[PDB]
């Protein structure tokens, strides 16, 4: 690959299907209905920078001895449109942030009236120097977090 990492993969059971590629993390990834969002889901009701991934250093305490995760680059996904951020198990709110383990395929609006759900296949073909091989596996287990004045400040420049 010339620069790849992360290949976000949205498919046909989700009303999303095209395949986009995070080069080396690129971040962050602005993801709605207007294709302007470096990612593309096409959703009537999904705003257009309703959800974004944004990749930040993973914070470490010190190398205690010789160990890895001495602090390296993480992607979290960060929802915004008011329909709710949904992964695996965890509810979000509209403006929720969440890390991206490898293998991540998450719901962004779901209704059944319509159908309308969408699904993203996170798949990390390359680990640049990242906390781990981009599965997840630090302390806490797929916590949700919240957006900041420093997330808002992604998305208000697409």
């Amino acid at each position: 690959g010339n620069g790849r990492f992360l290949t976000l993969k949205p498919l046909p059971d989700s009303i999303i299907q095209e395949s986009l590629e995070i080069q080396q993390g690129v971040n962050p990834f602005f993801i709605g209905r207007s294709e302007d969002c470096n990612c593309k889901i096409e959703d009537n009701r999904l705003s257009r920078v309703h959800c974004f991934i944004f990749k930040k250093r993973h914070a470490v305490g010190k190398s205690m001895y010789e160990s890895p995760a001495q602090g390296l680059d993480d992607i979290w996904y960060c929802h915004t449109g008011t329909n709710v951020s949904y992964l695996n198990n965890n509810r979000m709110i509209q403006g929720t942030k969440f890390l991206l383990q490898d293998g991540d395929e998450i719901k962004i609006i779901w209704d059944k009236n319509n159908k309308f759900v969408i699904g993203f296949k996170v798949e990390i073909n390359d680990t640049t120097g990242l906390f781990n091989e981009g599965l997840g596996m630090l302390q806490e287990q797929r916590v949700v977090l919240k957006q900041t004045a420093e997330e808002k400040d992604l998305v208000k420049k697409l």
